[PDB]
């Protein structure tokens, strides 16, 4: 009864959407109805041009993106990069869900949006990302999403636990690496196979990052004391993954930060909490909705160390979606989405 | 009803089956509970210490494989190496249904096994490739099945409907690409990572790997004519998946041989031709149940040419055990096993 | 004192030649100095942005691909393996030694050219691969040079010391893998990291390859009959790296047929016959101009399989090139030139 | 004339040594000579079946590692797969140069050596990181050298100048991702391919790993105060490389830390500083002895970030080896080692 679209679907992440609606309960019982796949460029195409793995949906053809094409739908996917999802969204009807993959509607502070983006701040939408503290309550029945970037997902669920019960300092050192597929499907010469095959490469650091706010916006959501991210990301080959390791000082023991964080998650579905001599692996998450995360304390630097493995494509965009879409119609929350990841 | 055993969780094969085990509809509504994972290899640990993905089943732990473990199970997975298929198969209930992922139940003549092996000839279940026409009926309500190896699931797949109508000779050459992962988790020196990362190299080529036979053995089942086969293949730095190139001399033209593909898989679910002018990839397929083919004809060197692109893990061994035992118990045999490959 | 121009410097072809150049024992005492750098775009940036491997070089602002730029040089290298460069070649003074990496000067028919490349054919210069019988000779002093693709230098290798001593018939197969490097540098989707790692896929296969008479080409000058190839090239997750399966019906004993080997490969220094049992992997030789070459008969099949293995970018090209050079200009064969690679 | 010999020949670190000694120029001229190649567990077979890139030397045979084997050689490098080479050392002549890649010989704090190794402190030699102040004379003509880590490497060259201008605090974060082959080649089920291709994970973190304390003791041999290291080491898909992720609490603008890393660095011929606005990549880096770097300043986050690039295998291991033995020896620092890297 609720029909979808899906603009962006030749990206990435509207192809991860794509496989995830394709494996829903209410897909197979019918209750969800893949509409509208459109494209930026390629409208004319077919599917499986794009996406030769979404074998299903392979005749379909690829349309413009416009209101026109968008509308009479109950959920729309925007995986549109940002500037794009602000102007769509004011032309559909306010009844639609809008479930925005884009950074247009993530930040609270406008004078942070203008500095890091250099667009207008749109304004702000229910956070995509259920774990948060007060982030479920605000998505149960709500009918707007903006999904969070993949970094900060990796970075709040590693660190939030422990600076929301204040056992940690609020300056916290990321740094993750991250496979090929969270750069997007624009081609250009450092993304090309050759070039990312055996070789490493950290890119815009020392906080220029667009994520470094998104990594404090969240961190300040759980403290009251300033919070200051240095945020380092390095590219490795890979086409999925992303394992951050996350240092601040601290000085309160191992078995408080521990019991803090399975207090935190015990209940979570997707929060994994690695048992004891294990540390996370982006390889066991791929595919998944899940994240691998284990703590530990460096003693002689006074250092917490949170390391935390999710997969880019699932819980870091298009998992994060149908969950918290999921919550959105009243679904199960994990109505759809594997905490088992595919390896080897 | 209906419990399940594995032997031999410990590897690659233990796992995929249990992942497609975890997604099996049977599992969720109760029809199928899984039980003892046995294994020889490190009696003792729980898996999450070998299989980080399982994490419903991390907490489980690994009795050693003995007949009395895997008594009382309605089924039996037996992935292990060659010679104790033939062994433990004769310390269970005859009505027990065995799915075997080891050679000893396939090949149908006995010279030729001990040829290759130097065992003596355990017997032979039926062929679990539900797509070679006429195992189908030889697998709906059986108890004792053998899986296939992983190239020859992918070369007869690229090579019977060809060779089934005749369009082609019966002299066929296939150099198939493959991942890391088809050759065990038995450490070796060749197997590293650091060895494996930017190399590709040939092995057991002239004919003398074990899988030549095998393919040579389907394809006799579709001609009546004298079957030649010559194989090579090629190790990859990938860790799934298996391109399949296979060519052989024919005259009769591309129409006759496309048509015949359309016919002999148009109501297949699993195996999906590639429109005109696409081609196989692995990354389509892998973590599904796929095989993704193609053909054409090289005229100027009158050889017909087949691709054919599967899943080594999945549609090459624990997708198609999983996929026999869906026919051996009644139950639809799509269940558990996607065509949506995780992508990229 | 010899003046090299590079045409293509901002591409793999081009940056692989200054590589090797730097390294040159003529560049390290005068006798060779380094000269201008062209591409056809991105002129007036410097040669640090697309390769920071070439330190020494790196301040080099490239300049713009004209035929002016390019004289006043005794050598230029034309750095267009997928391009055409006919039209430059007749622009430069006749004196000056030119290396054309592409294809515009292989072919010996112009009507297989038009065929395969849709173009006037503009010639047909000395093949740059002295190890085939009077290939070295046409060489010495040569002013003109015809660079062999990367696949067509492999399969030749692998294959003519048994066509030409009629111990298999001409009608030969060849499936090679490649890294993605030999696909160019130019940025499409197909060839992003997130697509070419973790898959593999063949590609214009049933003889569309420009590089099918190429190999049948070089295959006819070592015999009588005609010679039909079936070659079928696929990509793996791997930036450097051609590893070529060539088939061939034959009935020759392999003791006959090694004996062919190790003759026609003696006092060849760039081509290592690995001992009885071994077999070449591309890890092996990346970075030398060096082929791994293996030979065996599958006797149940009557085929006869050799195994070449190069790098795509070093023998397969720039180390062709400058092998070439080298006999050009009279000086040392390997000057330049490691058989050693870079493994793992 | 100097004989060398190299124990544990047949591992990554051993390839590389003797790779290396291949393209020295005293190797072409005869003032040095590759002596015997010890191998623990393969004395009698062929080095061919170890190190197939090393071709000029197959036919070598692989001898026990014994004191009679290696005396009688001016040079002796020891290689073994976990180091403790002590008691192996202590074998031999006073006479001869032994340059240790392995820990034994590295710390001068002989309780700090016992608490992260747990054996006999068997003393310093000195350290083989020619950059670091003071080191280079320590090394002229010396008959031992202690090799460094691949990862203290990278970070005391990316972090030294700060420290020692007094411009960051002496607290310091360094995460460093890397390739398999600085795990060494010894066998083991989490090292193989299929497990870390599409995989990244940190190990041994939280001041656990071995290099923590060396990363310690190189930084305050240039700071009067004292320093923490919080070391993270993490496995990314590759053969070779590292990157290091270095920050510590800045006092200082950029303009005063680049000027203290340009003077610092200006006439190191290995060291390369990246112009305005590029970053390292560990691709440039590959089989050269150069190290990469950059610095910058997060100033919201008042953090210094240091980036080093470096081959593990070259300038974190064999190639210090090598640029060692020259100041050993009084031969040119940069014989035999290269600046230019093998790209892509
Ligand atoms: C992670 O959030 C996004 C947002 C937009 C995207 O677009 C693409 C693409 O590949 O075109 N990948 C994307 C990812």
């Amino acid at each position: 009864a609720t029909k979808v679209a899906v603009a962006g679907a030749s990206g990435y992440a509207g192809g991860e959407i794509l496989r995830l609606l394709l494996g829903h309960p209410a897909y197979a019982d019918g209750r969800l109805r893949i509409g509208a796949l459109t494209a930026a460029t390629s409208a004319g195409s077919t599917l499986g041009e794009h996406h030769p793995h979404l074998t299903p949906l392979a005749h379909r053809v690829v349309e413009p993106t416009e209101a026109a094409v968008l509308g009479g739908h109950d959920a729309v996917f925007l995986a549109l990069p940002h500037g794009h999802s602000a102007v769509l969204a004011q032309q559909l009807s306010p009844e639609t869900l809008i479930i925005d993959c884009g950074a247009d509607f993530r930040l609270t502070d406008a004078a942070v949006w203008e500095r890091f983006y250099g667009s207008s701040h749109a304004g702000s939408w229910p956070y995509g990302l259920p774990e948060l503290p007060g982030a479920r309550d605000q998505l149960r029945g709500t009918r707007r999403i903006a999904v969070p970037g993949c970094y900060p997902t990796a970075a709040l669920l590693a660190l939030f636990p422990a600076l929301a019960a204040d056992l940690i300092e609020p300056a916290v050192t990321v740094v993750a690496v991250s496979g090929t597929s969270g750069a997007g499907r624009a081609a250009t010469t450092d993304l090309l196979g050759a070039e990312v095959i055996g070789s490493a490469r950290a890119y815009n650091i020392a906080g220029v990052h667009r994520h470094t706010p998104e990594i404090a916006q969240g961190l300040r959501a759980v403290t009251d004391r300033d919070v200051s991210v240095s945020f380092t990301p390095v590219l490795i080959p890979a086409s999925r993954g992303i394992l951050a390791t996350c240092t601040a000082r601290t000085r309160s023991p191992l078995s408080q930060l521990r019991a803090a964080y399975e207090k935190a998650y015990h209940a979570e579905p997707f929060i994994y909490l690695m048992p004891e001599g294990q540390l996370p692996r982006t390889g066991a998450v791929i595919g998944s909705n899940a994240a691998h995360i284990a703590v530990a304390v460096d003693e002689d630097a006074q250092t917490f160390v949170a390391i935390a493995a999710i997969d880019n494509l699932v819980k870091g965009t298009a998992g994060a979606a149908v969950q918290s879409m999921n919550l959105a119609l009243g679904w199960p929350e994990t109505d759809g989405l594997s905490v088992v990841g595919v390896a080897p």
